[PDB]
């Protein structure tokens, strides 16, 4: 019960990781008002929380929703602590090549008006609370805002835009809001496309991809976002990234891993 | 001359660095195509190069028109070796508190479009031909694409983006095209911002912003394109990120340069 | 209480954050071993922790003290879940220029052997255990290891060469040992530098350094080794480096922080 | 001729990359003063340059012989005007649970004294002729300096603490000396380790960790370096880190390259 008394907002929480999220909050005792399109999981999550958290219905797009959602967080729990824009969507790692050329320009606007802007507009809609509050934003990265082959160039460009965010945005809401991101990968999760448009097997994933060898359940990937909401714990930290992909970073040439045989190396 | 039967093609070059890097390609001996929006500007360029660069007026964000451009330089010169996309846009340094809820969409895509679209259009267009040439792509990025202040959310984001496309397509497009950035910055250049929206001069503020110390010519930010554009000198080098802003992500805390008294404790 | 049942061993964690994380890791149920130099300062944390604490008094340059520390943890608790190498030393932010041409090979090795070799030490005497317990290893490194104007060169090439640590034996050691970094920054800690060797206050120039526009105490910056050192919080976590300075590597050029009059601009 | 009148020092310039670098400025009209240790090997080179290179014996790990370098280059060709600190030795990539007890302290002094003190005696050597010429500094790197599996724990700990040198000295030579990396990786060259102690074949080289599917020759190599010794080409540049190295750190998860195939796909 780190999070006792806080309120979070978190866009795209209905479902995957954002829907790991409000249930890991709600845990830590906070208050978790949740933007995302779908009405009917937004329901069904409300009462699975009763209390602890609020459904707001809309676009991540749209800024109106946005506030929306902000204001419907204001009126339920008083206050907004913690900002996470989570809302995301894939390119199906389209690359260059394939990018159909009369389809380029409207799979450009849906991924950036999504990945980007719907960041964009959930800080601006929440900034007055989150001043107010003192309270901080925790971006939703991916591996793409790092490394290339996470996507294709739309959404490993919408990735390196966010890790802009966050240090811009680090930068212009000092001293009173902090700025940091999750750069979450490797989860089992499915991840959707756009309607303009429309990649790695187990085996690969965890002898080339992945150096922890194993991919971890969502639930798993919720405990860097608590640290960063965790007023005690994470006060120093603004423009802060953390790289939470299992070490697709650090990852070897020839495999993943170098230490898997340690056990009977050093014979322990 | 180093770049003597090179053909480059570059996107925003009638004005500003884009101006003088195609004035030190035509030195290099290279034969150069322009996109750009200012047919004015473009007419210039053409009679002061003669048959070593052609001007297509047009505009980055249209494909058709970046595909225009690469076929006008075929037609001219047979070739496409070097691609530099370097057309951008400002965002005036706005803050997210101060861009306006009524124009933050539009201002998103005017500067979204060319910034990161366009460059996105550039190689695509050019695609066939770099890799006929096993060319190469020279992405101006600027000191926004890796740290703050340099701009307000919206420059800052674009910029970070234009890294991921660096990343990504130097994957998707090897072996066969090299796809390098540039990261220019202590330019006295007046880069316009969009329509759509209504900073410090950088001499004011050199000494909080430049170890350097001074403010380079514009065309003192030209030899990196040219050592991108030479596949004798540039040849190991692919992904490849350079900073390019007189030391701006080095600067110390009290004073940029922490050697001014340099020639004194040395006796010079 | 999150830590209940674990096991970590501190490397100069006698004084200054050393001590606030053994205060921390206690507090979280976690038992504690302490190599330090110290054995009065060690005494002072065994009576204040009683059996949740042994310290053992040894140099952190020397593998036989860095081995009987994790003999003695091993014989008073157990097993060893968390290894937090984190002694260091200062060189007085001391430039090249200053450094004198007797003590410069004497001040190498006295900053490097504590600062690099003394961890490296630290992970070779408590790899059988780590890789038994399948738990982590969490380095202190410091703003210096990512940015000048820290500490001079010899400083800062160690806090460089400890992030070199993270990297590598986050690779060396998957997929049984995860391997991260904190970097902390904008503490108050009176760190000592070599005998081999004879900066402003941080206070007065907080403006130009810290964006979050404050000094924590001590205990703000023990958090983000507890997520470390917590299994189920961050173990998609290797290869991680995290940023824990107050926001250094995105302070503004003028001012550190851009948001000063964001209250008023806002009419909180 | 980009080099006509400038004067280069070369740490390990016998053989190797620093031979190629010093074949290289002395093509370009730059005069070359080389620190190596074999005396044979640099009068054999004196001979080949005949006037624009002078060969001093030495170590260089000895601040004296580093300062007789200096003294001799001033000598013989009146200036410094860049400093090229390349001599570097490997670890074989020796794990950390591979590193002998018995052999730790001592291949960390040796690979430590060569790659980072040396490089730390050769700036301070030549730092009064840098200063007065206006000079610049470009440190040999590698890919060991960003990414692990490019060598062991001690390996990639020097090279990581060289990118600290090239940060901290930009900033502390600053206004008068520029101070820049290069990065290089996957050359055809034999790396020799310490007397302490003591990794890919080419189908795995060019399929997993070289984008480019080739390791080019040493030659190759020279033109980064020529960039950064060309007064004007780069002047802005100070603090820059260029990645050299094929395009390791853009490689793909399951191949090196992503678009070997697309002149067939785009049929050019």
């Amino acid at each position: 019960m780190k999070l006792t008394g806080e309120v979070a907002l978190i866009t795209g929480g209905a479902s995957g990781l954002g829907r790991a999220l409000v249930d890991r909050f709600v845990a830590e005792g906070a208050r978790v008002a949740v933007l995302d399109k779908s009405a009917e999981r937004l329901r069904e999550l409300e009462v699975a929380h009763g209390g602890n958290a609020v459904g707001v219905v809309g676009d991540v797009r749209s800024l109106q929703d946005q506030k929306r959602a902000a204001e419907r967080c204001l009126a339920a729990f008083g206050k907004i602590d913690t900002l996470i824009p989570n809302a995301g969507i894939w390119d199906y790692s389209t690359a260059l090549a394939d990018l159909p050329e009369d389809k380029i320009d409207a799979a450009f606007d849906d991924i950036f008006h999504v990945n980007v802007k719907g960041y964009i507009h959930a800080v601006k809609a929440c900034l007055p609370a989150l001043v107010s509050s003192r309270g901080s934003v925790v971006f939703t990265i991916s591996n793409a805002g790092f490394y290339p082959n996470g996507g294709g160039p739309l959404y490993t460009a919408t990735k390196h835009a966010v890790v802009g965010l966050v240090r811009q945005m680090a930068f212009e809401l000092a001293p009173h809001v902090r700025v940091n991101g999750v750069a979450p990968g490797g989860m089992n999760t499915d991840l959707r496309g756009p309607s303009s448009l429309g990649s790695v097997p187990l085996a690969d994933m965890l002898k080339s991809v992945l150096p922890i060898g194993r991919m971890p359940a969502l639930e798993e990937y919720t405990g860097a976002y608590v640290f960063f909401a965790t007023r005690g714990d994470s006060l120093p930290a603004t423009g802060a990234l953390l790289n939470y992909d299992g070490g697709m970073g650090v990852r070897g040439f020839l495999t993943a891993a170098g230490g898997a045989d340690l056990p009977e190396k050093l014979n322990i």
